[PDB]
């Protein structure tokens, strides 16, 4: 029912998900001058060495690669996290044009896309219990800009033709998530929400300072995807991003001076 068009887009979501006007909603603009360097933060430790990708799926608002999370195979720990968070999926948000597409903004600058890597707190047992917890989820957000091609993205790009419309999935084994990470792991962090319905306020956002670059041909193939399912009017999947929400009583902390 909810979507990203004029009639079902982010400005209507509060009618079905009243938490959309809550206190810790996401995304936000990261004012880099008002973020506080916090030395009490630990380095991010990404242990994706034994990650097990399963499928890629068009869910009708994005495409999503899923992982086997029944074991500590790909985990995130450190940073502002307490405990161990298992990788569950990643997905992308992107625009119709290269000057918009990201959900988070940095000094009001929008990037061409955003990669979201979704992890959940193992102490809660499964992901459906974690999403009801104030600290149940950790999302690692990575900006994409348009420049040179990114090799570790090309395997995703090559299969997009197989999942063009909503509900299609394809096998997607032996994918390495480390190929999507920038060279530096400097980050901002703040407590937030999911950026799509149901917009649960369960996320510790970790947003990386350094973007990854992708080529225009690579992003062009993202925009060839469809919101609709097969046998329907053709709606290209673009501008699947929520606009920035007020920070309200929240401080953004930085891991880097
Ligand atoms: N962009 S995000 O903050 O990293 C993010 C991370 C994990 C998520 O699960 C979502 N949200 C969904 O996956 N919503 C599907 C759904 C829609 C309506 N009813 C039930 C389920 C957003
Ligand atoms: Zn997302």
């Amino acid at each position: 029912h909810w979507g990203y068009g004029k009639h079902n887009g982010p400005e209507h979501w509060h009618k079905d998900f009243p938490i959309a006007k809550g206190e810790r909603q996401s995304p936000v603009d990261i004012d880099t001058h008002t973020a506080k360097y916090d030395p009490s933060l630990k380095p991010l430790s990404v242990s994706y060495d034994q990650a097990t990708s399963l499928r890629i799926l068009n869910n009708g608002h994005s495409f999503q690669v899923t992982f086997d999370d029944s074991q500590d195979k790909a985990v995130l720990k450190g940073g502002p996290l307490d405990g161990t968070y298992r990788l569950l999926q990643f997905h992308f948000h992107w625009g119709s044009l290269d000057g918009q597409g990201s959900e988070h903004t940095v000094d009001k600058k929008k990037y061409a896309a955003e990669l979201h890597l979704v992890h959940w707190n193992t102490k809660y047992g499964d992901v459906g219990k974690a999403v009801q917890q104030p600290d149940g989820l950790a999302v690692l957000g990575i900006f994409l800009k348009v420049g040179s091609a990114k090799p570790g993205l090309q395997k995703v790009v090559d299969v997009l033709d197989s999942i063009k419309t909503e509900g299609k999935s394809a096998d997607f084994t032996n994918f390495d998530p480390r190929g999507l990470l920038p060279e530096s792991l400097d980050y901002w962090t703040y407590p937030g929400s999911l950026t799509t319905p149901p917009l649960a306020e369960c996320v510790t956002w970790i947003v990386l300072k350094e973007p990854i670059s992708v080529s225009s041909e690579q992003v062009l193939k993202f925009r060839k995807l469809n919101f609709n399912g097969e046998g329907e009017p053709e709606e290209l999947m673009v501008d699947n991003w929520r606009p920035a929400q007020p920070l309200k009583n929240r401080q953004i902390k930085a891991s880097f001076k």
